[PDB]
């Protein structure tokens, strides 16, 4: 799973606004030029993007396999829910998975993401506290084959022969997927085409990874 993420905005003020409102302020934690937001064994720190730089990113986040309406219909009090071909919500069949969206105050596509099988049950009411990991994040690279080479190298699980390096490719398994394409792709969901945005990420086996602003992934 993701324990860190570390992501980019050109609106620190308001999402810091949005996700103390959204998660409350247990969840959500002001530092200097950043914040964090704690997304139940994952962690994200937004920090301050460079000027001229407007970053986005598509993150999904695990909720339990029987959460999905209660939590679209808590994610439709942030925001309006986000279609695509008129439906607010998806099935995704090779996930068995049902998701819905919302965007934040920085164009991020924020889905939840109910695993039917991959998540478990759990028999209470959800809530803002009942958000269970990040799902998804994306990986926009300038080089897909060298992206999914060096994921491979720090031994994640990738069939090299299948990549497309002109679409997206989901690298991972189990409820922790990295959507690994190259910039220019549009979303799902969203106006927005995918562009490359730095981030980090720290895996709770230790590995770390990095994609600089020009779009290379490096370990
Ligand atoms: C292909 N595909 N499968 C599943 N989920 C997505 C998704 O959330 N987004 C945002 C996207 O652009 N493409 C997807
Ligand atoms: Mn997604």
């Amino acid at each position: 799973s993701i324990k860190q993420l570390t992501l980019y905005t050109a609106e620190l003020d308001r999402m810091l606004a949005f996700y103390t409102n959204m998660l409350g302020a247990q969840h959500v934690h002001e530092q200097a030029d950043a914040f964090t937001i704690q997304l139940g064994v994952s962690q994200i720190q937004f920090r301050a993007a460079a000027d001229g730089t407007k970053p986005f990113y598509h993150i999904a986040i695990n909720i339990a396999a029987n959460h999905f309406q209660e939590g679209k219909a808590w994610l439709s009090g942030f925001g309006e829910l986000l279609t695509e071909n008129d439906e607010d919500q998806a099935y995704f069949p090779f996930f068995n998975a049902y998701s819905c969206y919302v965007e934040d105050p920085s164009g991020n596509i924020i889905e939840l993401i109910s695993r039917q099988q991959a998540a478990p049950v759990l028999d209470k009411p959800f809530s803002a506290d009942q958000l269970l990991s990040i799902g998804e994040i994306n990986i926009t690279t300038s080089d897909v084959e060298q992206a999914a080479t060096r994921l491979k190298q720090a031994e994640l699980p990738v069939k090299l022969d299948q990549i497309e390096p002109a679409g997206l490719n989901f690298i991972g398994d189990q409820d922790l997927f990295l959507l690994l394409g190259p910039p220019g792709r549009r979303w799902l969901f969203s106006e927005r085409v995918a562009v490359i945005y730095p981030l980090q990420m720290e895996l709770d086996n230790g590995v770390s990874l990095a994609i600089t602003e020009t779009g290379e992934l490096v370990i």
